[PDB]
């Protein structure tokens, strides 16, 4: 599903991808991919099957795709309505009825109507003489972009925020901002605990005052509660995302999170969406002093930087290490880096090593003296862009 | 299908009881009781029906009463595995197999083996070699008589006043002691809106230790969850047993709490059982404190007291008031009350008014004169039964 890799050969290892059989729709372009345009003239795909894996795999070369459903109590319908009926377009229900007749189930050949009671209870409308407004939780949501099915847990978990708070640490302001689970990896408790313990004071204090129980972590599941388990995996994903935060290494968070680094990415760029989810969501909703924390926890969670960091980052061309490293030549914000010496730039960025032999995303390698030049030149642009 | 009440004529005022159509089971004993033995030679019973209920009315005469079920997941079967396997009797899967061959559900004529997983998972059992074991939540669950569907509830709600607990007031321990809610009573929410804001600062505090909210308590439902209600009910029950126990007057309750003294004794009484399981769930739990605050909470629900007159309501003609004016009569404990002068107790009694005038239950009405060396004599034979 990523870019396109053209290859003259593809090969597949077994019609059955992670104890399932393959399914058709990636197939289709599974092979795809096969035959190089204008330099290839012939392109192949060889499945490989065993013993009565065979009939399994055969299926697929003369299988087609299914054919596409929508997907419409159902969880992605109550946020369709309520896209529409917030933001003012359609009002009457009578309108909103022929909202129903313009989707994509319609088109295909009752519930729709059962389903706006369901926004009404939940205090998502105001219901008035029928006729339709939104309410401010109701205008939030639409703002920030959750599902309504997650807004109802996160605006009773934001507001328990107002009973207690700690700020000397950035757990429980990031506790608030790890997504979910998911299946992002898989947990170790027995790693877990000897973590549990070497926790400092001052982070413990976080976990009980949402849910996690001293007492019971990487205790109970060595010997052997769905809200209760989905707490526990958010704490911990607040504690992985505390440590890049605090831009440790990343190889470092392996030996000792257990959760190598392709899947860390894979939650920082998730969970700093979140933060600019959450962030909105608080703002729309009145509570200013909330805002306030969470403000700067998106472009931290992005780039894995700290506080410092920040202004930096704004160039593109510096991630994680390229600002650190550029932050002790004595330069802590963007505004002077911009009238940095070219030639100062080069011998600083050639130390700290863990002719295109620099990297930078989206332009493929580049070589030392351009993209110094680059780190500049960006920040030119950056001064009068947004003033 | 209380005491019988002998009577010659019995009328029904119509055959719809609250909304439903009369079961026929209740019909039976609802006539039952017409016709005295050796003095009326005819009873009859004329139910009253009108229009076209008639037909409906009709049905039950010549109508029999449905045969009997078992009602054996199933919440009433996991405590009949939980009552043999902890008990020692059975251990040995394959006898619990023959005990679910001897039940209701085996004589009237597969998922028995798959309901003793459901207790492996909540820890109500160990898993050995398969031969059973119970541990020491199964063990405090047997004793004290629960539903293992509502220990599972409880066991996290008692440990949760391990983090606080509030000793001025008996209210945080006797929310602990509150059944259920039940239909026991209507609410009135406005009503509660004002005790809410008369409650003064000790009592307020309980409320926000177990869920209740300042904010929304009488708030959001005027205006317009299923955990989140039964704890506010659950606070309300707590709220009217605290005035129970404070001896205040039961007509006073009516109009301030809004509910009769027909719901007031009939949850006295229920949440008095409730405060007997409890301190045995604590005892065998191993929770030694817990079980002595309380230890004294069954009798002072049962006849609404106060901790003075515990030791003087051990007689068992001595309900709520006959020792209340007897306590100010300079009697404090039952073992000198034993050898009050009988005259002197006739007086004191005849005075604090809100021949056999003097009722006492069990023995229908009795004379002040008797009654008055009741409460003496009951009180000599208590001090050497007991010794």
């Amino acid at each position: 599903s990523g870019v396109n890799l053209p290859a003259r050969r593809v090969i597949i290892r077994t019609p059955i991808f992670g104890g399932r059989p393959l399914d058709i729709l990636t197939y289709k372009q599974m092979v795809g991919r096969a035959g190089r345009k204008g330099v290839d003239t012939v392109g192949e795909s060889i499945l490989i099957c065993k013993n009565s894996e065979k009939s399994k795999g055969i299926a697929l070369l003369q299988g087609s795709l299914k054919p596409v459903r929508s997907c419409l109590v159902t969880g992605s319908m109550i946020r369709a309505i309520l896209e529409i009926i917030v933001g003012g377009v359609a009002s009457t229900s009578q309108d909103m009825h022929t909202y129903a007749a313009c989707t994509f189930l319609a088109a295909s050949m009752g519930a729709i109507e059962a389903c706006v009671m369901w926004l009404l209870e939940n205090e998502f409308i105001q219901s008035t003489e029928k006729v339709y407004h939104p309410t401010h939780l109701g205008s939030a949501t639409l703002s920030s972009s959750l599902s309504p099915a997650d807004t109802l847990d996160i605006f009773a978990d934001l507001q328990r925020a107002m009973k207690g708070f700690v700020l000397e640490n950035d757990l429980h302001i990031l506790y608030l901002v790890t997504p979910m689970f998911e299946d992002w990896t898989t947990i170790d408790w027995y790693r877990f605990f000897c973590l549990w313990e070497k926790l400092p004071t001052s982070m413990k204090r976080v976990a009980e005052l949402v849910g996690v129980e001293e007492g019971f972590l990487a205790r109970c599941v060595k010997g052997k509660q769905h809200r209760q388990m989905a707490i526990h995996k958010r704490f911990f994903t607040s504690l992985v995302l505390l440590d890049l935060i605090s831009e440790v290494p990343l190889r470092e968070i392996n030996q000792k999170y257990g959760c190598n680094r392709g899947q860390i990415q894979s939650l920082q760029q998730s969970a700093a969406v979140y933060a600019g989810m959450i962030t909105v969501f608080s703002n729309r909703l009145g509570w200013h002093n909330m805002e306030l924390l969470l403000s700067q926890f998106q472009k931290r969670l992005t780039f894995g930087i700290q506080r410092e960091l920040c202004d930096l980052v704004r160039v593109s061309l510096l991630n994680a290490q390229r600002a650190r490293v550029l932050y002790a030549s004595g330069f802590h914000t963007v505004a002077d880096l911009a009238r940095a010496n070219i030639v100062e730039v080069e011998v600083i960025l050639k130390n700290a090593v863990p002719m295109r032999t620099i990297w930078v995303t989206g332009r493929k390698g580049l070589t030392e003296r351009e993209a110094a030049a680059l780190i500049v030149e960006e920040a030119r642009m950056i001064l009068q862009q947004d003033l």
